[PDB]
């Protein structure tokens, strides 16, 4: 079913829309939150393997969306390797960092061999302009549809030196909001100018970002 | 042939046909006016239902909603009923305490050997119901059924408290068939003058039935 940002079919109303999306409502390990409270423990490191790939961007209507068509771009944690299969934009952020929203965010989908979903997540700050995120601004598909890049993309461009991260349980932030989607929100954060996460909104043609989720039984480690 | 107004009232229903005699004759006919109960342990209500495709229809004497398709459901005591359709009446047919309110709601169910069980949702006046707008927009102001497009979820017409009155009772409209299971609810919901009007401007009248005495039935609560 249609569902959106606005209106009707705001984050509220998706359990509503179709028995699939019922997890949105009656979920207990929902994403986005609001990381407040956490346990300091001793997580093991992230080890990932991008290259230039031919990818594709898309204008979902939900969301700027970048396509990887085949793997090789991947993610390891803990004996585990994760395919990343694409990655996408919020305007502003869905998680808060002690109740701070950010400008936007990005979400890199991975899947592993049993096809289990992880998310790494990156935070903007506000100022100065990201150049490595023109050659994505500049193709975007101001309509919905989809557009092949021509040059071969790096996603290692859009990752911190430091590797540090949150971890939790949660969910996909989209409808069905399927849940047993391990979280990784990075540390250190990014940056892009406010033109940027401006030419995104007018893209999209709303903010989409869902509202924050109760932690529950949940603990977030750092 | 029957209805509210003209030579076919409800006082006259059981004298039109001979297969509407109970209507003047059962001793346990609905709706009715609760104003004396018992106290008792009821089990609790558990509803099932969820967004689902249906057709809106306009039968000349209400505007109700079917469901073709299984899937929605309500549990009560191990039993499981089926939500066949619900429909709604203005003003209200049953009463609390003498009250009659703006309007009523009426969900009827079907278990697996057809036995009926009907739960009542009555609306006070108050603010624009949003969660019926979209039922509201499509109603046929003449006698059809359109359907629906988009997906309906009753649950979103009923409150989180799920209390009720028990007491068994008939259909509120001909043949007046009584072994019916009625559970009404006793948190209410709320309405506008404008939806009320709109309603009675698209079924054509007042389409309540005066309340009939308890007699030897209690009602619980
Ligand atoms: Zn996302
Ligand atoms: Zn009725």
């Amino acid at each position: 079913t249609h569902w959106g940002y606005t209106g009707h079919d705001s984050p509220e109303s998706w359990g509503n829309l179709s028995e699939e999306f019922r997890l949105c409502s009656t979920g207990k390990n929902q994403s986005p939150v609001n990381i407040t409270e956490t346990v300091s423990g001793k997580l093991p490191a992230i080890k990932v393997n991008y290259k230039p790939s031919m990818v594709d961007v898309e204008n979902n209507g939900h969301t700027i969306q970048v396509n990887y068509p085949e793997g090789g771009n991947t993610l390891t944690v803990n004996g585990r390797t994760y395919t990343l299969k694409q990655f996408h934009f919020h305007v502003p952020s869905e998680n808060q960092i002690k109740g701070r929203t950010f400008p936007m965010e990005a979400h890199f989908v991975h899947l592993d061999e049993n096809k289990q979903p992880l998310v790494l997540a990156v935070l903007y700050e506000a100022g100065k302009t990201n150049g490595r995120l023109s050659s994505i601004w500049n193709v975007m598909p101001m309509t919905a549809g989809k557009v092949k890049l021509n040059q071969p993309f790096d996603a290692s461009t859009l990752l911190p030196k430091r590797l540090k991260y949150y971890r939790f349980a949660g969910s996909l932030t989209t409808p069905p909001c399927t849940e047993g989607v391990s979280w990784l929100v990075l540390k250190t954060y990014d940056h892009i100018d406010q033109a940027q996460a401006e030419k995104f909104t007018r893209a999209v043609g709303s903010e989409n970002n869902r509202p924050v989720q109760p932690l529950n039984a949940r603990v977030v480690i750092e």
